[PDB]
């Protein structure tokens, strides 16, 4: 059992941080879905709207396939930072699974809070990981009662929140993360509160009755959580002068896996301090959350990686150092970096510092 | 290291879901328990005693010696459906360490409740697989108090329960699941809730004291808990039309596993609609347990299926595909199976589907 | 990629529990750290304070350096049993990170408490692992605030103690467990309760302001966590009748982790019963928190074990058995001894029991 793998990353230089990033890989071992084959597709795009206020329209779209049934989800929503601990959220979307589909409105907030930060912290420490915090959600959503099985739904909902007290709130978190999601929660180090619902009502919208509601969550991480721990830079509005997008998809059956990405982004590189850059440091949710999949069969690894610099920089560090250059060009492959990589394909989150300057 | 193992599943036709299952495998790696040898039988019979009623004689029989030590557990009893969410049971039973002993009996009811069904899914979904629910146990039991230590554990019990407020039921949980049993529940999706105790009393029976409890929890599922998202099919008290019955045994040290099993019971095929059947979906929880274990020592597969189907029926499907077969015959063995079986081993839950038909 | 690893025990004889413990492990793959390079050592003293009493000096001195920062710990306490219960601590100590230290003082007690114990258990099982319980901490601790980091801090907690309420000690478990450290809780069937703040003042000291705190927590086992099921054997004061120390220290980095361990102490062996002793049945904490990191490269093994027995003993049972034996050295390499040093170094709590005697 072998995996194959390339990946390639082309940096822009000056002050920007966009890289275009390609990933492929294919591997001859069963996935572990239940439904099987399972095919996937999405892009995600981000244009600046409003580059004076900071407001980015980000879509997303995403269709599967899972044991012959078609699912898309389509979502449009404008996002600005209100502060650099509070978000806000504007948009809409549809979702369809089957014959049966529906749509939906939202506002909402998010209010990001790290526990106890310290100058002692940040004055010694040149690269910090763990961040814990908590981070609350305040939403408003709205979707049309426009069939007889929103309606049927609604109510039974309507049902619990009513009649069910304490229960509800507690009860849902089995519900929402469905399958081994709920597993995954604690293996990140991440709790999810109970939800509260503060309003939920049928209001006249034009086309008929729409199901409005009112909710808060919060989740919380040790650390791990990267969307608590790098809040601010997994947002990098003030960097998106220009459109940017991701596209992925997989194809998935019990004989194998085909994953392709292709994507062209702000936040590929950091400033490391001293004119030195970095790659951005890993983040860690994915490596633990594949690593739940990544163990049931034994494979070897045959893995290219390419990095190619901005004319005129040269890597400062690298570990695994990388197997060889031309000029601006880079390349890593067996040795200490095939190592690395099964490491982290099977959960591992040892670190891959790729250091560059002028 | 090589597991070697063989199954055989041979089907009976016409509106049977029955099936006759042997399995064997053996393999020289250590067993996990921090006490070896280990050795251990079970049997399992089911007779119906009222068809009418569907009422159900459910017997098990477990033996075991664990370092030198032997334990037994018989259980006897009566089980039937009063509706579709709602089953009831009265029985009774002895377990035995070492010089101890001591009876049972009772009786239970438990009720499963889906969290949010709907017909959106249902007419969508052709073969659905992780469904939510939570799932309520009412429980009365004796105990006869014939003994000092079963008057000394009585005593501490009542001790907790009178003292300990809302501790007792809470604090109870990793009493219960002892060992490596407390973590497996959040690897699953499941969930146990606190304890409450009704009422906790000694009545006078005819030989003495007895202890009577009547107690409560529920567990919930995400959809992986079998017991929860498959309880209807679980119990196919409908096809019990004579009596079902399974034997397993394993014997293990720290240089080796071996395993037997043998059965014969309805369930083993389903109808998968529009004229064809499948062999049932794979339950998902002793994938995802025997996954906890699965992982300690690099193995090869040696591993062979042969499925024998009714006269004049054929697979229509199968994924992986059958090495070969001769007339009704069908085997499985190396390839895309043998890495399949090397997953499940490990606690993959890909789909092996396999349907036929006339 | 091949772990190279070598053990010895070094018996003494007699009444004495005592032995000498070396071991040295190489492996040339990544640690898992997201800090690399990351290096560490750490020794630990004992010595018999007040013997007439059971008294005992307990020091420990932990340097590290994680990526070019160095870290220092240091701690000196006095620690003896009140009952077999209750065990109470004073001490001091002090911490630095790269430019920042701060030292403090604190006295605590221990109360561990076994759930539900039974006569009947001890009299049936020779040798028991799994033994559930609670443990509740009682501290009280004392920082000199005596610089602005420290002043800054103090006044961060005040607000979320005084303002979060029954929030605080419950959020605080993320914080306090950081990084991966969170997950490891449930793996390892452990639980930890919201912490109590019972006061928190500043007193007037010598030098100036101290933050004084008094809190509470718990923290409970199904029977895996050893500080719980085995909290007498695990402070062996009765046979500390000389110092005892260990030392250890590991080096890691992206292609490899090297480790040292060095030491002298009692509680290696113990009576067995009947004429027989046995090394210590393996913690199994360590196993299963080194197993979340134990998986993630393929390795095959070269180890040996040396055990040196007491002049004129032999060892009665091994399993696995010993390769070779020279009077009383004995020697386990290969075979079923290097599956099973697999197996622990991945997650397994199989037995390998060795018992010796005259
Ligand atoms: C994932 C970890 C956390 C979480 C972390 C965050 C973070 C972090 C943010 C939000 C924000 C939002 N969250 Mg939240 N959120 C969680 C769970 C939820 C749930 C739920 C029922 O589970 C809901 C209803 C919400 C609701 C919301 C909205 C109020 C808001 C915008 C969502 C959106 O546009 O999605 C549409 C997007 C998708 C459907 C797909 C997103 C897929 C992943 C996450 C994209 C990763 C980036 C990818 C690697 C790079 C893209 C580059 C492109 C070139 C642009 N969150 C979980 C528990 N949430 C954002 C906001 O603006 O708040 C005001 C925000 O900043
Ligand atoms: C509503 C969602 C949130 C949000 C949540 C997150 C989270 C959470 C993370 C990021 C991360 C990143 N985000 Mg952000 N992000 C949002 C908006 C943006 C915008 C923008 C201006 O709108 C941009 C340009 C970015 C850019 C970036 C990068 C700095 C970084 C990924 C680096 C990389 O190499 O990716 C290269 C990409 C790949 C190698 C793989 C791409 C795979 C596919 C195509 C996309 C991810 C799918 C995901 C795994 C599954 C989604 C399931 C959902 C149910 C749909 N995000 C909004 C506000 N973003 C990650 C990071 O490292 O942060 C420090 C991260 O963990
Ligand atoms: C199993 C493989 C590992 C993995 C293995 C590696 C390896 C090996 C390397 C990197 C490298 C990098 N990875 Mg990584 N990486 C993973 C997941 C991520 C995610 C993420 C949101 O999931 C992000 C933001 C990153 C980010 C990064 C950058 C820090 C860095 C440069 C980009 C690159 O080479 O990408 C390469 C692109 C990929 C590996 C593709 C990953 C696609 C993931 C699995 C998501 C697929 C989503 C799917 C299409 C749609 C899901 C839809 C839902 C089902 C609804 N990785 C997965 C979990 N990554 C490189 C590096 O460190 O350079 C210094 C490097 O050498
Ligand atoms: C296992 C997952 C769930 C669970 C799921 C279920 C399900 C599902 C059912 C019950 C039912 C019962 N449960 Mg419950 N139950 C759990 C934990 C408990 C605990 C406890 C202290 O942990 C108790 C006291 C009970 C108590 C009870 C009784 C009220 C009742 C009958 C039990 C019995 O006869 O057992 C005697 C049986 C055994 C000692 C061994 C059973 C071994 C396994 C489970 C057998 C699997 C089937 C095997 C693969 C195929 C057999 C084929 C043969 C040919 C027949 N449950 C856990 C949390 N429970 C049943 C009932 O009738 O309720 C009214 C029922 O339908
Ligand atoms: C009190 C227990 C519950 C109950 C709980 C469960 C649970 C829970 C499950 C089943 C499952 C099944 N049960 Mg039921 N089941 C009960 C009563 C019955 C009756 C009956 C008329 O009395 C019958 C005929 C069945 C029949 C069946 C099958 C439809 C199915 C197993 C298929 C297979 O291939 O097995 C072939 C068997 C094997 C390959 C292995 C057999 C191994 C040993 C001999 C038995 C299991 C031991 C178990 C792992 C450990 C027990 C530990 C306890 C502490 C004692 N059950 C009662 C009501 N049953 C499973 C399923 O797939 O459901 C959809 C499942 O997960
Ligand atoms: C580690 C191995 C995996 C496993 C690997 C496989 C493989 C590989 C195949 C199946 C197949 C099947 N398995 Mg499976 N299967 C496991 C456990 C189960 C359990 C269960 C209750 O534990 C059930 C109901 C099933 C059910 C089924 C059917 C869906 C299907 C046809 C029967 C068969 O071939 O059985 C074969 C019988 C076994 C594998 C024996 C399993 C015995 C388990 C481990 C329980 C032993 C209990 C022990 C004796 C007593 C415990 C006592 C307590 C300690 C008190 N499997 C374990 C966890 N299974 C086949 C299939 O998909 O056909 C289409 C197939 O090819
Ligand atoms: C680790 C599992 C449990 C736990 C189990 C125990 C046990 C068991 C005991 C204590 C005891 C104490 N615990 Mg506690 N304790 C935990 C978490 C905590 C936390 C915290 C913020 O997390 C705090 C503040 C405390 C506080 C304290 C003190 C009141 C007291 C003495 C500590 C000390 O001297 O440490 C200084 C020591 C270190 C900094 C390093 C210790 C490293 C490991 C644990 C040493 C293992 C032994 C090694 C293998 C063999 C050494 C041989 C040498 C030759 C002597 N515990 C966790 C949850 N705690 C002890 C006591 O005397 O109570 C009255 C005691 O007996
Ligand atoms: C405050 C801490 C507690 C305490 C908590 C524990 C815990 C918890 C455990 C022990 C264990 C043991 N302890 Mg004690 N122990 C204390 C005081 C003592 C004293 C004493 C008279 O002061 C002595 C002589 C001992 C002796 C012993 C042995 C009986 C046994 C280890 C056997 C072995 O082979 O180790 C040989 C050692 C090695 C092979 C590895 C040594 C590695 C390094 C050098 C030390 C451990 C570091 C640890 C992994 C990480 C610490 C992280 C902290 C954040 C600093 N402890 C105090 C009271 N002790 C263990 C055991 O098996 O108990 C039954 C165990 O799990
Ligand atoms: C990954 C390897 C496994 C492991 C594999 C083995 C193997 C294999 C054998 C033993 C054996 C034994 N082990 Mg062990 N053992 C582990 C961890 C422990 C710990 C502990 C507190 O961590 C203890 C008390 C013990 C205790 C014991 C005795 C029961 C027994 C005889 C001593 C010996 O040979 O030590 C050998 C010494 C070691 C294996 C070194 C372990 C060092 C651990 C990993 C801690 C390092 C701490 C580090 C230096 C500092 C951390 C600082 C913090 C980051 C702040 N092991 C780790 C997790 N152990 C032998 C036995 O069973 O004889 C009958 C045997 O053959």
């Amino acid at each position: 059992t072998t995996a194959h793998s390339d990946y390639e990353i082309i940096l822009e230089g000056g002050s920007s941080s966009w890289g275009q990033v390609k990933g492929r890989a294919k591997v001859n071992v069963p996935a572990a879905i239940p439904l099987l084959p399972t095919d996937c597709n999405i892009r995600i795009d981000a244009k600046p709207l409003d580059a004076q206020k900071g407001v980015v329209r980000f879509t997303t779209k995403i269709e599967s396939v899972v044991d012959s049934v078609k699912n898309t989800l389509n979502v449009e929503v404008d996002i600005a930072n209100e502060t650099k601990d509070r978000r806000i959220a504007v948009g809409e979307g549809s979702l369809s699974v089957g014959d049966f589909s529906h749509s939906f409105s939202f506002e909402g907030s998010v209010v990001n809070m790290y526990y106890y930060r310290s100058d002692a912290v940040r004055r010694n420490i040149p690269n910090p990981i763990y961040m814990q915090g908590r981070q609350f959600h305040d939403i408003l959503m709205k979707v049309p009662l426009d069939n007889n099985d929103l309606v049927d739904t609604w109510e039974g909902f309507q049902q619990s929140i009513s009649g069910g007290g304490a229960n509800f709130g507690d009860w849902i978190r089995e519900f929402w993360f469905i399958g081994p999601a709920f597993a995954a929660i604690n293996e990140g180090g991440q709790r999810i509160s109970p939800i509260v619902v503060n309003s939920s009502n049928v209001e006249g919208g034009e086309k008929g009755p729409v199901g409005v509601t009112r909710w808060k969550f919060s989740h919380a991480g040790s650390g791990v959580v990267d969307s608590i721990s790098r809040w601010t830079e997994l947002f990098p509005v003030e960097q998106l002068n220009k459109p940017a997008s991701i596209e992925g998809g997989f194809r998935s059956d019990s004989q194998g896996i085909e994953v392709k990405v292709d994507g062209n982004l702000p936040g590929v590189s950091r400033d490391a301090g001293g004119g030195l850059r970095r790659i951005l440091n890993h983040p860690l949710i994915p490596l633990v959350h594949h690593g739940m999949v990544g163990k049931f069969n034994d494979f070897t690894v045959d893995t290219q990686l390419k990095i190619v610099l901005p004319k005129g920089y040269k890597i400062r560090y690298a570990a695994p150092q990388f197997r060889s250059q031309n000029l601006e060009e880079y390349r890593w492959s067996g040795g200490a970096y095939a190592r690395w990589v099964e490491h982290v394909c099977k959960g591992g989150t040892g670190q891959f510092e790729v250091l560059y300057a002028q």
